[PDB]
């Protein structure tokens, strides 16, 4: 059935590889927040590099969202790319909000450039997200790793470039509206 309540978890790469494009990431997040202002649309901001942190715990309070955006605007990307840790912080909040009883969307902003065993960890954690009933989208930055993002997202139709033709914003907004009453 159609839904009105969505919880949107932004899982944002602040590793060194994306440092020169942090503005694109921030702008995407600000634009999607701007689009969805209802209190039944709750947002959470998570950042990750060599460790992950919840910048904005899940909330519909727009004052807190404004401050969360101020905090994201000052981020200084550096270090390694442990995307699995960012996904796990989204999963922990989803589990605490109700698990399969929730209406949960994860949007990962990343170049998908993963090292060593991180692909293994990331794919396992995204499979956990889906087991909790969440849907995973990936928005690719720079010369992003398309296949890696397709594996993390629910499918290739939930992967978009952050650059060009308003593809990512339109595609994700229209995907959410399709699920909406
Ligand atoms: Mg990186």
């Amino acid at each position: 059935s159609c839904r009105r309540a969505f919880d949107l978890y932004f899982v944002l790469d602040k590793s060194g590889s994306v440092a020169n494009n942090w503005i694109e990431i921030y702008n995407f997040v600000q634009q999607l927040a701007e689009r969805f202002v209802s209190p039944e649309m709750r947002l959470s901001f998570i950042v990750f590099s060599s460790q992950a942190t919840i910048i904005l715990p899940l909330t519909g309070d727009r004052g807190k969202i404004s401050k969360g955006l101020e905090d994201l605007k000052r981020v200084s990307p550096v270090g390694e790319t442990y995307i699995h840790e960012g996904l796990k912080l989204a999963n922990e909040q989803i589990q605490k909000a109700g698990g399969l009883k929730t209406s949960s969307i994860i949007i990962a902003l990343t170049d998908g450039k993963l090292d060593g065993l991180v692909p293994s960890y990331a794919e396992k954690e995204a499979k956990i997200s889906r087991s909790l009933g969440a849907s995973v989208y990936c928005v690719g930055v720079l010369d992003f790793e398309q296949a890696q993002l397709e594996r993390i997202a629910d499918s290739k139709e939930q992967v978009f470039p952050v650059k060009g033709g308003f593809q990512a914003l339109k595609g994700i907004i229209n995907s959410i509206l399709a699920q909406s009453c």
